[PDB]
């Protein structure tokens, strides 16, 4: 959902 999870966490980044 989002390109930028691992590492950017806005929201969900465990569940990314």
């Amino acid at each position: 959902v989002a390109r930028g999870w691992k590492r950017k966490c806005p929201l969900f980044g465990k569940g990314g």
